[PDB]
């Protein structure tokens, strides 16, 4: 995952929208690679950012995170910079076996992917309806 | 949300593997629908469970859960022994407030579906390749 | 009171509104059912919600709860998404013997509606007089 | 409020019965009006009680309170014994700002009455047949 | 397995008796669904009450079970509540290991229903007349 | 009353199948009639047994008890004599007052056999999906 910009797209209600990654760098002191649109006003922005985490001593297994936010900036007509007064975000936790392959890997992939494009779990965040 | 057989189809890291899921009651306790996996046994394999939160706690925000259990088999014994013996799985929580927009979450909803498809996230997963 | 959808009306001082309430479901974990219109931004929203509470070891009745939840969204022009400023309600309890028939529990049901509808209690809620 | 005559026509299960308040005084304690029901005795029976709170309390808010007591008799004795046995009831509260909308108290008042009218909300009362 | 309305029929002693179900949902304390009967008067039904159970560690099996069913009502010389006796009752349960085939649940099942209405169950029982 | 063969069609997960419980007496410990089925291994895995009893002193209650066992043995990789890793099997009993007749058991047992067809019972036992 050497990173690269991506465009990502079929975004929002419609799936019409796209955003851009581009590669900030990837921070060694914690283990977290970030990539953002944009950036000039970092508070203000879209950005995705992923943890990496290797078996270990107290480490059963290995994980990768995806942490994304989506902060939504506003300031009145007539007054100067926008803040924050909105945070939306998904936290999104892969967990794996050291003794499972590619495959196995890929099935909890793509079954997210899948299901999350699927109406249970679109109606479950778009309406936000108990599951029922 | 509202329960219906779910079909997921281009699944595995081949994109051509086809899972059914079955969202047969709602758990009383945690609110969770158990999305059954098609097969008696294969049912408590590849086998996901969700759940939506209210904003009943302070925090005043709420939470759409859904948590991927996939176990795998070697080699079930003649006795009608299955094996399972090792774990692929996922946590993905969306994780916002009373106040956001349907659209956001549908941007944070979609934009996940386009990272699980890039290789940014993929590399990373499959091939276990992490970010740089 | 298998959940549909119904239109609610002659509301309002002149009673000529009408409101719209959708399920969104019942939460399995209170025993409590749900309506709204719109969602899309459920602070914002007005919305009914049903408890169900039998009798029990501890309950020496059963009861039907509505909550009505009708709150005020502003914001100012020029600026963006409104917050609730305002939080109006209703908190209606019926309560009921197990030896008592429905037209017992309809002359209750039936009284409510006749006097809320009476000028006793329409000067009540919208005068806010004392009784006098 | 100003207290006067009450009757109540379309009452039961069936629509069609009639009763009759008498209202004749407020109670210095808790600010409620009596509202007798028509009878020596049945007085006593199908009564409602109410009192509209000021907001002198450090909620700043305010309480239209009714009270539906709905005891009935089993079979009365000669020795003028009414048997009053079994109860049905309700408490309905409404629950409004110092700053709140006459037109919102407005729309609250009658939601209620077109509630009350509903098979969402009948069916659960008359019949105990609650949300689903 | 959505709780929804029930129709069952064909049944009683000549088997001309119809019966619908109406649900009450399920109470949070106790996994065990209960279903509404066309009495106007609680203490007089004789709910239908259903559960499955599935068990992990501390016993690692499966349960599914049904509560059967009316206490008998009568009046004389005057009262109040036409009063009930349990007097009919069944409880059948469902057992079986971890890992079973669908199709053997729905023999054991299918074989009961089989069973009582066969000759040998259908009038020992009307009869409570041991086979021999 | 007497011990007969029972066939018993159109069961299992289709309808469509047929079980033959072939007679086996009398076990004068507790008075039950015990069938299994017509074959060399049922004979082994798969039975029915019943007994009917009079109340006791400390019942008032007649009773009827049935047991259904439907076990499958497995081959293990070195037997020859398969046998039973699943047990599964079925807990039926029935309970009447001395007062009750042919009505009282009537409805219970066709009520009882009436839900087992039901689609809530249905998919509760063949899928165990919980009813909610």
């Amino acid at each position: 995952a050497k990173l690269e910009t991506v465009t990502l797209g079929n975004i929002g209600k419609d799936g019409k929208q796209t955003l851009v990654l581009n590669p900030r760098g990837v921070n060694p002191t914690n283990g977290v690679a970030s990539l953002s649109q944009a950036g000039a006003v970092p508070a203000l922005e879209k950005r995705v950012t992923v943890s990496v985490s290797q078996p270990s001593r107290n480490r059963k297994n290995y994980k990768v995170q995806v942490k994304i936010q989506n902060p939504t900036a506003c300031t009145a007509n007539g007054s100067c910079d926008p803040s924050v007064t909105r945070q939306a975000y998904a936290d999104v936790t892969f967990s794996f076996t050291q003794y499972s392959t590619d495959e196995e890997r890929a099935f909890v992939r793509t079954e997210l992917a899948a299901l999350l494009a699927s109406p249970l779990l679109i109606d479950a965040i778009d309406q936000l309806n108990p599951a029922y």
